[PDB]
């Protein structure tokens, strides 16, 4: 299992513009287009993102291209972030994937706000950090996905995704 397979389990694949758990306009493999309520603003972002007139619909191909860019940006964002970098460097390969997953879903900023959990992950206090991560809007709003990520940080193995 790898980061791409992991995120693809969590995000799914949709070739037509759709709404987030959050009600936001998205397409592909969790590629948020706009936080704006107009389908029209979303369509415009889409064509800008793809470089063609898409009319709200993309190919598998285009979806994976956006996915490659998004993953790349997430990692680079982690590497550029003063708060995130040190945690990332301290982690093993599997747990590194769990932090990437969080950044992809919630952005650099959002994750950098989990101050106490970050501190615990750096210290390698797995059970403590898992308990603290669960105390969040994140967990309450998308419990099945949060719990997969959390188990991943807890165990350091890919079992939560074995099932799926």
């Amino acid at each position: 299992m790898n980061i791409f397979e992991m995120l693809r389990i969590d995000e799914g694949l949709r070739l037509k513009i759709y709404k987030d758990t959050e009600g936001y306009y998205t397409i592909g493999i969790g590629h948020l287009l706009t936080k704006s309520p107009s389908l029209n603003a979303a369509k415009s972002e889409l064509d800008k993102a793809i470089g063609r007139n898409c009319n709200g619909v993309i190919t598998k191909d285009e979806a994976e291209k956006l996915f490659n860019q998004d993953v790349d940006a997430a990692v680079r964002g982690i590497l550029r972030n003063a708060k995130l970098k040190p945690v990332y460097d301290s982690l093993d390969a599997v747990r590194r994937c769990a932090l990437i997953n969080m950044v992809f879903q919630m952005g650099e900023t959002g994750v950098a706000g989990f101050t106490n959990s970050l501190r615990m992950l750096q210290q390698k206090r797995w059970d403590e950090a898992a308990v603290n991560l669960a105390k969040s809007r994140w967990y309450n709003q998308t419990p099945n996905r949060a719990k997969r990520v959390i188990t991943t940080f807890r165990t350091g193995v890919w079992d939560a995704y074995k099932n799926l």
